[PDB]
């Protein structure tokens, strides 16, 4: 039932809403799930694509903005950024209430730019001054150039979402881009203490990668398996004495956020990826579908820790068949780039 989501919070982990759209706000939706339990908000081109071609309240909008001298790319940020400072202003209170370490709503900057870290730093300052609220963060691809933008961003006291991460090793990279910023910023005698990042660690697409050349003993199982690594991974880097004299001082540890947690394959529970993954000081972004699966029939237990060796022992295996995962990681970040500038150049066409 509905009390599964502040089961999950006692456990430590929030889960935020993989959805946004003019009607979820504009309808008293949002402000009752965040009552309810719902923590945040996620969104991407391929988000809102699917929210501007089916939800009515932007015909009107569109039609005004048809009516100004307005490129595309500005007419779907001015729709998007209204969006999100309505989530926003939603959250708000939630935010607030735990000294802004929850209630946020998460918007990602232009895929064109994933590889041009300058680009990104202009635009992400551009879209954080835009939104103009506190508990909004810029999404950011995890490319090389997206962990140079998050030390400038993080450094320039910006709240971030590093998204497409499925490799440990790019997240282990994020982690020390992030505690430069953080340095730089305590060097500075500036504040940190109100600057969060989440690492996105995507999940069902490692599986629906894989699945059909794995072993049976395998499948379904890759995704799970590399996600509790990567939380092995982050209590090791940010309980050493390194980042300890940061938090000492004020910093926020990053938090990893398990996306992509949909199950797309109908032979695995569809509550799988959030049953299996919570532990403390998480988040998990979840398609509506899946928070409604997981409230009817959903399990709160402290899962991300347990056999972690068998975690370990499944990743040797995977390594053993001749799969790289971070070969992998690579193909499937790029994957998701091209996916998400294709979603982004069709919700751009009927705004010319």
């Amino acid at each position: 039932g509905m009390t599964i989501l502040s089961d999950v919070k006692a456990l430590g982990q929030q889960i935020w809403l993989d959805n946004l759209s003019r009607s979820l706000v504009q309808s008293g939706e949002l402000a009752q799930m965040l009552k309810q339990g719902v923590c945040g908000v996620t969104s991407n081109p391929a988000i809102f694509q699917k929210a501007f071609a089916g939800d009515a309240l932007y015909a009107d909008e569109v039609a005004a903005l048809k009516r100004q001298n307005l490129s595309p790319k500005q007419r779907y940020e001015t729709m998007a950024v209204a969006d999100v400072r309505a989530a926003c202003d939603v959250c708000l209170a939630e935010h607030e209430s735990t000294g802004g370490k929850t209630g946020f709503v998460s918007l990602e900057v232009s895929p064109e730019l994933a590889k041009d870290a300058q680009g990104t730093v202009e635009e992400a300052r551009r879209l954080h001054a835009a939104i103009a609220r506190k508990n909004a963060m810029i999404k950011v691809p995890a490319t090389d150039a997206g962990i140079d933008a998050l030390e400038t961003l993080v450094s320039d006291g910006i709240s971030v979402n590093l998204t497409l991460l499925f490799s440990r090793a790019q997240t282990l990279k994020a982690y020390a881009a992030y505690a430069r910023g953080i340095a730089k910023r305590l060097a500075a005698g500036q504040s940190v203490a109100h600057i969060q990042v989440v690492a996105s660690f995507f999940i069902s697409r490692v599986d629906s990668a894989l699945d059909a050349t794995l072993p049976d003993r395998l499948k379904g199982k890759t995704a799970i398996a590399l996600a509790k690594a990567a939380y092995q991974d982050w209590e090791q880097y940010f309980t050493a004495p390194e980042f300890a004299a940061l938090e000492a001082q004020g910093a926020n540890r990053v938090q990893l956020l398990w996306a992509s947690t949909g199950v797309k394959n109908p032979a695995y529970p569809d509550t799988l990826y959030v049953d299996s993954l919570i532990g403390v000081h998480t988040v998990n972004t979840v398609p509506d579908a899946t928070l409604k699966a997981f409230i009817d029939h959903g399990t709160a237990k402290a899962t991300l820790t347990e056999s972690a060796d068998e975690a370990r022992a499944r990743l040797a295996e995977i390594a053993a068949l001749g799969i790289d995962v971070e070969t992998l990681a690579a193909r499937l970040q790029e994957d998701g780039l091209k996916q998400f500038e294709e979603a982004f150049e069709k919700l751009l066409a009927p705004l010319v």
